[PDB]
């Protein structure tokens, strides 16, 4: 079965006065592979993909500030807060050229960082990523009224902060196969205290949906304009029905994005890592062997 353990030794680096945790495995030399998770996950979401890559490539998988085993400073945990901390994490580790493997809000971080530093990005593997959602009709019907309620300070915060709905309900509803109790407890562990759940609510409130919020929309539009032009090698994974990326959108992108190979992982919602980690991991490793890295 799909692995439920997290056997990686912890590593910590001081970033802007805060401790960030990260996985670091594989060989020391060579170009590293940087895995960025999203909401409401951690490096745990990469636990079954990394072992396919670590035999031949360094794997670095940080927990976003306020998440995983990283410190939990009193921040609003806006997308800009994560930008600041990931910028500084990358520089605190002395990384120069990287390959990015990115998902959900980690894709927004990685795409925004690659757009600003394209000479340092030798390839991007991405899946279920942040794109402008033009209208709410383009958000999955089965999740629409809930994500709309998420984006309020009254009902949204009762659900996410007080009742932990993003972990207890949204997370399983983003995975086609059933999550075991051991996996749920891994995803629950950073957020046992309700006050620590601010990131889980601020993230859906930053999602670029129907032109809101306007700053995030413009930021994501900018890196999508870069991605439609850039020659950077691209690997897109997609599932059916998907959540952020339905199969029709994955189809368009495979055709339009330059140097982009698309891989159908089968059934999948948002956490595609949890539905087909062996295909995702084995395809990242094969794709990497084709890169000039
Ligand atoms: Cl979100």
């Amino acid at each position: 079965g799909i692995g439920t353990g997290f056997p990686f030794d912890p590593h910590y680096v001081e970033v802007l006065g805060e401790r960030m945790h990260y996985v670091d495995v594989g060989p020391r030399d060579g170009t590293p592979v940087l895995f960025l998770h999203g909401n409401p996950t951690s490096s745990y979401v990469w636990r079954n993909i990394i072992p396919h890559v670590a035999p031949t490539h360094r794997c670095i998988a940080p927990d976003l500030i306020g998440m995983g085993k990283s410190d939990k400073p009193d921040l609003g945990y806006f997308f800009d807060d994560h930008v600041r901390f990931m910028d500084a994490f990358i520089e605190a580790l002395g990384l120069e050229e990287v390959v990015l493997v990115i998902h959900d809000w980690g894709s927004a971080l990685g795409f925004h960082w690659a757009k600003r530093n394209p000479e340092r990005v030798k390839g991007i593997a991405f899946m279920e990523f942040i794109r402008p959602i033009p209208t709410w009709d383009e958000w999955p019907e089965f999740a629409r009224e809930t994500f709309q309620a998420f984006r309020t300070t009254d009902v949204g915060r009762k659900l996410i902060i007080d009742h932990n709905v993003f972990i207890e309900g949204t997370l399983p509803m983003g995975v086609v196969r059933p999550l075991t109790e051991v996996e749920m407890d891994h995803y629950r562990e950073p957020f046992l205290n309700p006050v620590d759940r601010e990131p889980l609510w601020r993230f859906p409130n930053e999602l670029p949906i129907a032109g809101e919020p306007a700053n995030i929309v413009a930021l994501v539009e900018e890196y999508m304009d870069w991605l439609h032009q850039s020659p950077v090698p691209k690997l897109l994974f997609w599932g059916t029905p998907g959540v952020l990326i339905p199969p029709a959108e994955a189809a368009r992108l495979a055709k339009s994005l330059p140097n982009c190979k698309a891989v159908d992982i089968g059934p999948g919602l948002n956490l595609l890592q949890e539905d087909n980690p062996d295909l995702i991991g084995s395809e990242i490793a094969r794709w990497l062997s084709t890169l000039e890295i």
